[PDB]
């Protein structure tokens, strides 16, 4: 309709875009008092609340000290005594994090927490992580850290008590880099043990302190799944690796779910787009030289084909590519792969005269 | 159409596929159509080897 | 063995470009060597094919 | 909106608010731009002069 | 950084503090330099003058 004369100057901001991932580098950390209790949100180093004990002070300052930069954010809860372990666990499957540790707890508690872990890395198909003072666990979701009598600024440690400042050590390093080899200041002696036992308990799953060079250090951080079957390879015994698994991981998951979900057709061209969409993302993460550079994306065919066989519909005729351009009606079957890269770590050289 | 033609006694034993479609129905039209239609994407399935 | 322990171990990825500059750096620390006579002055370092 | 023409003060001055003219409803042969002034005096012009 | 503007006493006298706009939400078409008085004041003259 014939309105009013219009003159209208707008001004706008070009919003150069970043994309936000999910975040990596939070820590979840559960602590018994009868003080401050739930959640504490200590985002920085320098704020405590007061009321907690002096000791689960120490035990934060332990936490605080970052491997190369201090973690992103640190999430402490405060739970009451005695209220078993569930109650926490809920209040944690509420919100995000990467690791869980926890200073006190008896092997019940532990025994608990391990199968939390296993049952929520299948079933909720979310990758959480957390350290343990002594378990034989033999899943990816656990490491399991284990020297005895620390001592760390005149003050003994056990194992469980140590397990934050292992997990503090673990988060505090970049994707890029790994944690053998690493050296700990603070710790200033351990008791005496030879260098084939380190073998053996390296070879059990078992993480360990070793006292090597100058000073002391971790000794090849490894996983704590023990077995290999023909579906889980040797990398999925390497932290870095299976790290920066998930990280693919959640970041797929939250591009598909946040943008893909109920608002674009289910139709071959969609297919391409999704599977640019998806290479870019990858190229993406080749750029920070997480994985190798070449990489490909493609449409599953062979589980395309049983499902449509499945259907009863007749596909003797039509071709390959016919076979993919026929309907799927809301399901979407991909492929990719990649190459993951790590860190150096063991190194021949040979000199001759 | 064949139905409705044999419904009313016309002999159509001989007259061919084309001529049987062009014979007058008188105010009745029949025609089928086939179509296929899209639905948005709703399940996912990703598998990646390393 | 001490530059390698202190600078290239458990810090960067097992990548061509980054032998690559191991194999400089190693090479960097042969012609300090020569220099002070000790060595002759030209050497070769580079990837091990056969293993 | 209803074909009315009015007078409106705006800016600094009172100024004629979007000449427009008296009909209002669109058949198929009669389209929007009949509803401008200058576009029905050109059309007029033409007719006379041809 | 609660976009309110302070006075604050530093070096010899008393200074303005980084004079700054009383919006604190961030759009994505409203962006950074929209918080900056001198920034908006000249989109204003440009808006008037064009």
């Amino acid at each position: 309709a014939i309105g009013l004369p219009s003159i209208n100057i707008s001004f706008k901001e070009l919003a150069t875009t970043v994309k936000e991932r999910s975040a990596r580098g939070i820590i979840a950390m559960v602590l018994k008092d009868a003080k401050a209790l739930g959640l504490n949100e200590i985002h920085e180093k320098e704020d405590i609340p007061v009321d907690l004990s002096a000791e689960n002070k120490e035990y934060i300052n332990l936490a605080l000290m970052g491997n190369v930069n201090t973690p992103n954010k640190l999430l402490v809860y405060v739970i009451e005594g005695e209220a078993d372990i569930q109650t926490a666990l809920d209040f944690l499957e509420t919100k995000e994090f990467n690791y869980l540790c926890m200073p006190k707890a008896v092997e019940a508690d532990k025994t608990a927490i391990k199968n939390w872990i296993i049952k929520l890395r299948d079933i909720d198909k979310v990758k959480v992580k957390a350290v343990l003072g002594k378990v034989v666990g033999n899943h990816e979701g656990i490491i399991n850290f284990t020297t005895e009598d620390v001592l760390v600024g005149e003050k003994k440690y056990s194992v469980d008590e140590f397990t934050s400042r292992v997990a503090g050590l673990i988060a505090g390093t970049p994707l890029s880099q790994s944690v053998t080899y690493t050296k700990l200041s603070d710790v200033v002696d351990i008791p005496k043990m030879t260098k084939v036992d380190a073998e053996s308990r390296v070879n059990k799953g078992e993480l360990i302190l070793i006292k090597e060079a100058g000073a002391i250090r971790i000794a090849r951080g490894v996983n704590s799944l023990t077995e290999l079957t023909a579906e889980k390879g040797e990398m999925f015994q390497k932290i870095k690796i299976v790290d920066t698994l998930d990280i693919i991981h959640s970041d797929i998951r939250k591009v598909i779910i946040d943008d893909y979900i109920g608002k674009v057709t289910n139709s071959y061209d969609n297919k391409c787009l999704l599977i640019v969409a998806i290479k870019s993302y990858l190229e993406e993460l080749e750029k920070s030289a997480l994985i190798e550079s070449d990489s490909t994306v493609e449409i599953d065919f062979e589980a395309q084909k049983s499902y449509l066989k499945s259907k009863g519909v007749d596909l003797s005729y039509m071709t390959l590519q016919e076979i993919k351009e026929a309907n799927t009606g809301s399901k979407v079957f991909l492929k990719a792969k990649i190459k993951v890269l790590d860190a150096m770590e063991d190194i021949d050289l040979s000199i001759e005269i």
